[PDB]
């Protein structure tokens, strides 16, 4: 999967963990939150397409990625722990974290 | 997972998507089929077992495989973007690929 | 996701496969479990934080891990196959070597 097929991924998977009900079903969306993640790692924004790979513009989407893989995982350490609201929490803060890489690396659409 | 317990998963999820409603079905569904792709994507086929790896007949079971996973990419994004039939049209040519894919390296079974 | 926050998803898919009905649960719940050792596949547990990558109690730790994907993966196998009670009994067995593992690297907690 490509860059922001993936990023649609995220913010789907942010709507799932508001209707969610349970620990399962958060731990779930999460887990598909850093499986996008993960396939879509080494992806490029279609901004991005024609920057150098060490260009600073470029590594800064990298760690920013990275990032972002980062307090995924940290929500889904707390979903797993059978903390419901103290995840839902933090992925309303993760939404936050999505939003701002989408709109930056977006296709300006 | 081994390579035909993926092409099973990869069978089975494509009956998921056809049985589906929503976007988040079929997105979920077609993650699963890139994630078991990408468990599987160093996997060997039962035939080619003691072919080289250097050899035309692997590689060109290599490049399926990604060529498979291009498609499920593709068919990602358009579920991503609230496209439901767009999308279950897009699984049905990659099921064709699948199958295609799945009898020529399978055992015959 | 650390290690941890991955053992937490392994036994909570392990209840969601003996609460499972059809083979798409029990599969789907199956490869939650690869998805998360694989994304775990790289983490170091709470006790081993100032453990040499060479030591021997590392190293088994490393085979250990991937001794537990390796029944993961003949579980999802089962269960592609549509085999639901051959696979929720060999996720049985998989359970005895997911808590094995577990309380052997958790932090004593
Ligand atoms: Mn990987």
């Amino acid at each position: 999967a490509d860059w922001e097929a993936a990023m649609l991924t995220l913010l789907m998977m942010l709507k799932v963990i508001e209707k969610a009900d349970n620990a399962a079903q958060v731990l779930t969306a999460l887990w598909f939150m850093a499986l996008a993640a993960h396939m879509a790692a080494l992806a490029t924004p279609p901004k991005l397409e024609d920057k150098s790979p060490a260009s600073p513009e470029m590594i800064d989407f990298r760690v920013g990625f990275e990032e972002l893989a980062t307090e995924i995982g940290k929500a889904i350490k707390l979903a797993a722990l059978g903390k419901v609201k103290e995840a839902q929490a933090a992925a309303e803060q993760l939404k936050t974290t999505v939003n701002a890489h989408w709109q930056k690396y977006r296709s300006a659409e």
